[PDB]
């Protein structure tokens, strides 16, 4: 139960270029890190989280606003959305949709994520679209993984890469 | 190293009604199933493999015809699409991008998938958008996961869900 599978912000990069239409994208993939937006060495934790519990779990809501720290600890912003619990057995699934605020504009993050295989040490992708500022009319993925396991309440490991 | 986490059509369903803008679709998820598009019981097999191998893995790119079967094993149509692996360790990642076509139309899958956690047995998911037929102006998401692993060629349980 310790299977750690991250990305590196390189594959991000041609992720991002690829599904942006950059389809020759992995020839160089240096040329598609520097063409990008890169937040590499992100943790968050929650600072409000608003739980509408259901019986048993499947669609138990949570309203979250989640902090965005550096590698050194500066907040850099909030991110604001919603998760809802799809299914609990054998896995627990997640739908994710979140704006982040960061002081040079903003970018949704939705998904679908598997929580087990995250306290499994594994690492999930969420579809980022750039909403405003520099990352407006940009897009790409956002990384998650448990930053510690025997964390309370757990830290996340982010990465966010748009072109 | 098995670690099944599947999703059921009703919690993809949700996650589809969630990600189209219909807020509220947690409440009733009978409801959001029954609004949506639903292509379950299908299995996927790849026909044609054309891989363009890159020393150390990252950057193989893959062009496939994959076969859908129904659970009778009747040909339903193909998805052609591509593949390039993103990283190799310590999880295989790969960008995709496909068309699948079938009788009552057409519809693209894009997404970032671990292919490692995929032999673990865990599902996978895509994002989906409608482009002809029945799935035209809809959206939604694919899970992928190995039916039989030690089957040749290996098949994939496949369900499509949108709205
Ligand atoms: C019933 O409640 C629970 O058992 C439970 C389970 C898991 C979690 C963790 O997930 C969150 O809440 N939200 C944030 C953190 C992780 C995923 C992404 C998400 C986030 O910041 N994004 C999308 C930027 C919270 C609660
Ligand atoms: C070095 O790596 C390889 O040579 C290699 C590794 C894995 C695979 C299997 O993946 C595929 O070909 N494609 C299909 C299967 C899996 C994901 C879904 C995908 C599919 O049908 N979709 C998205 C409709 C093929 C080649």
């Amino acid at each position: 139960i310790v299977d750690p599978g991250p990305l590196d912000v390189t594959a991000l990069a041609v992720a991002a270029a690829l599904a942006a239409g950059l389809h020759s994208a992995a020839d160089d993939p240096a040329a598609a890190l520097d063409k990008c937006i890169v937040l590499d060495e992100l943790t968050e934790f929650a600072e409000k989280l608003v739980v509408h519990d259901r019986p048993g779990g499947i669609g138990t809501t949570v309203e979250y606003v989640e902090v965005y720290e550096d590698a050194s600890g500066v907040r850099l912003g909030t991110a604001t959305g919603n998760a809802v619990v799809l299914k609990m057995e054998p896995h627990m699934w997640q739908f994710h949709q979140s704006v982040s605020e960061l002081a040079d504009g903003s970018f949704e993050a939705v998904g679908v994520i598997d929580c087990t295989a995250m306290l499994r040490r594994m690492t999930q992708v969420l579809r980022v679209t750039g909403r405003s500022g520099r990352y407006a009319g940009k897009s790409g993925f956002m990384t998650l993984a448990i930053s510690d396991p025997n964390q309370r309440p757990p830290h996340y490991s982010v990465q966010v890469v748009l072109c």
